[PDB]
């Protein structure tokens, strides 16, 4: 609902560690690992299987079994800078096609 950052610096510096996101999580019970979340630059917002990215701020919900953390990631928030540094534009592009192929 705000606008997504795509600067290269983080708009949650708190959550920047991937420890400081592990936290966040508590017990897990949803479909969808929550290292792999963390690890795709998530933290839990205790609300739900609610997660926001702490670089780019994007936040996701309703977590699937079939649902990938970096996929959901680039789908939604493909300007984020974190995303681009962990991942590539070469991946970004593959999973960009996939899902705007998806569709038919
Ligand atoms: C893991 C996937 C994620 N999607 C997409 C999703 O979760 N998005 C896409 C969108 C950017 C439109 C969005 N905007 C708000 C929320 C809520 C929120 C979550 C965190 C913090 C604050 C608010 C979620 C959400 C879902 C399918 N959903 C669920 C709601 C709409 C939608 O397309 C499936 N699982
Ligand atoms: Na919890
Ligand atoms: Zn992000």
């Amino acid at each position: 609902m705000n606008f997504p950052n795509s600067t290269n610096l983080p708009r949650n510096p708190s959550m920047a560690d991937y420890e400081a996101r592990i936290f966040t999580f508590g017990t897990w019970i949803y479909s969808v690992n929550k290292e792999q979340l963390a690890r795709a630059g998530f933290y839990a917002l205790g609300e739900g299987d609610k997660v926001k990215c702490f670089h780019c701020g994007g936040g996701l919900t309703d977590w699937k079994p079939s649902e990938d953390p970096w996929e959901q990631h680039a789908k939604w928030y493909p300007g984020c800078k974190y995303l681009l540094e962990q991942k590539g534009q070469e991946y970004i592009n593959n999973i960009h096609l996939t899902h705007s192929l998806e569709e038919c």
